């Protein structure tokens, strides 16, 4: 008499990894899935940092449900979105997972968030999704920069042992990867976004404005700290004290929020910013720089 | 193919409000619920307990489903059970929230603990009813006093982001009011017979006996530890250094028991109080006096 | 209307009863189940760990779903599985809990973790099994050994007030015994085991090696920190510094799965363990001694 959680866990357990990076002195583990039948493998940026930082030193293998471990090179990663792809070589009838669309994801919805059964400490929670578009502060592992995501935020636990594993729908669809980096996921839809990226180019493109914010509330928004030289921030007129309340058709209500919605404008296209300056309302107009220009 | 989950918090979304007080230099922000059609919002007194005590400098607006946000009046406050209410002016066709019977809840019964969807970390978080009339102490956010209150505890999680907001059945009906000041909401009933008097006469009046108890378990209950002069305790025969083990016809286990077994007591009538003194149990007689004189 | 869960959880409550130790200057209380209709009771050994080390001072009591307090007496206790047999004289009518098989679990089953509903802060809590077969450390109550179980992970809370109750499946059916010393608990069938051993012999024997272990992970297993002298480990080829990766027919990641491992093995035959030594693979031949000999 199979239960109605136990039924989705068991039909996508094939599709989640165990991702395995060692060296002389350390081990790191994680959970991944597999998004395509050529052996492409999505995690968390957190979860291989090390080994994409010391790649002398650390081994990376992905474990399956069926025990057998593969060695797997990495693709791609962006620290941005704490998004990294895996490749693993010429391997047979694979499970591929089913990805969902986390547009369709509603308040009240039941999940699962699946860790690798073959883990250490893997674990599979059960909850409701609690929020959607929900900016959330990420740490950054090694050298790695700290981020903002436009999180779902779900009730179920995500921790060490489920971290990097899918967020599940009632009908065995991924519809986020969850980040253990009060359980949070980056929705699907941002991770067909950036995997698409990292498959192709090795490597992803996000806007900059050269800002540093800190966020204010009183009688909203990101408060500008500092302000770079030869920005597009500086060249657009943006003061260092101005209190950002808008960036582009996206209103802003702290710091948080000001990362989520830079990273939503387009590069070179002009974009409006509002600001409250000394108690005036300015609307300003800044064109958005590439973070790393060689690779766009 | 909407959830279960996703159809009760979609039913009681339009009756949860936000609630925004602001200064010069701070902003605090809560959930509330419509439970009358004139305008009367219901929320945590922790939640409005600064706008209360400094009115000069704050100002409380309500921020409704429909983005449309109004000036709110403070009508009354208890900081004895935690709730405040609320009253928004001319507001045409307000969905108000189908109350229901605390009484009627058991234990293991599906709840939501809604936040209001237009709050900065809102948050809706499903569970279940863990237990019923658990005493619990609650901090005072300012100047407030600290308190215990009879809860409904429940394993669905109660934060910031839905503190002051319903604890909803399945049914859509509020059998409680979420208090994050492991989850705990103040049980419907309570919350009807204080609101009742909020609107009112703008104030409630609970009973006082003049004792100050700690928590005492060998071979149990409250233990007096300060009597104050002229005090219903004193002219009733309480010693300092008894121990409370029945107010009324509650039995009590700690101070926290006794708290709320105080205030379950009728101003002005004759209650039985037990106590064992130096061994002997001894069975005294109380007259309750009102917290607030003026206002009874 | 009564609820899925509301129904289970009603179901087993007259099986489920509060335990009570108190002494002149202390208290100490938890949850326990019926699981003979004789009167046998089982719960964990740290909520009775103090009554079983100073009993000249200290008094256990049952408090039934009836409010009927009745004299406990110790039979037996395992501070090595955290679980203790109480045994109530002479008590008619007792309803017995239904005992499952903790074999028949999967992940993702849905289950609730009761505690006694006459205890002080009982918890009724609900959630799903996250993981099966997961080594997890356990603090020493009082004078008692620390120890490591094989238990049974849940997302269902299990806290002060539900430990030493029963982990339920849909059936009503105990699958295990919540251990609060993100949710715990230890499989029925062990109980099974240990509970039978506990009645008969008014104690239970596991097995020992004589190594203590630290966790070593690279390019995984147990570092023998210190062997005893005399020990079968000793005697069997075991040197310091060695790393154990494999326990019998059991593969070991590290010190919490090597303890499992050892309680798995049959006293007195002899047995394989796989060590790393130095960079060899080098398998031995141990025979293990019983932890208590008079006893065995």
């Amino acid at each position: 008499p199979a239960g109605r959680f136990t039924k989705v866990a068991a039909a996508v357990a094939d599709s989640v990894v165990t991702i395995e990076s060692v060296s002389d002195q350390e081990g790191m583990q994680g959970s991944g899935v597999i998004v395509d039948g050529r052996g492409y493998i999505v995690t968390n940026n957190h979860v291989i940092s090390e080994a994409a930082n010391n790649p002398s030193q650390f081994k990376t293998t992905v474990v399956f449900n069926d025990g057998k471990e593969v060695p797997a090179n990495l693709v791609g990663r962006d620290p941005k979105t704490d998004l990294a792809v895996l490749k693993v070589d010429n391997v047979d009838n694979l499970t591929v997972a089913r990805l969902g669309d986390s547009s369709k994801v509603r308040v009240g919805d039941e999940v699962l968030a699946v860790g690798a059964p073959l883990g250490l400490r893997s674990t599979v929670t059960q909850g409701i999704v609690s929020a959607l578009h929900r900016p959330v502060p990420l740490s950054g592992e090694g050298s790695d920069t700290d981020t903002v995501i436009d999180a779902i935020q779900t009730d179920a636990s995500i921790n060490h042992g489920n971290s990097g594993g899918p967020l599940i729908d009632m009908d065995a669809q991924v519809i986020g990867i969850n980040t253990a980096g009060l359980g949070f996921a980056i929705p699907v839809n941002e991770m067909k976004l950036v995997a698409n990226s990292l498959i192709k180019d090795g490597a992803i493109v996000h806007p900059t404005l050269g800002i540093s914010t800190r966020s204010v509330s009183n009688a909203s928004g990101a408060q500008v700290a500092n302000v770079k030289a030869g920005s597009p921030a500086q060249k657009g007129g943006i003061l260092e004290n101005d209190v950002i309340v808008k960036v582009g058709n996206r209103a802003v209500a702290d710091s948080d929020e000001f990362v989520v919605a830079v990273r939503q404008l387009a590069i070179g296209q002009d974009a409006p910013i509002e600001v409250v300056r000394e108690g005036r309302h300015v609307t300003l107009t800044v064109k958005p720089d590439p973070d790393s220009t060689l690779e766009h």
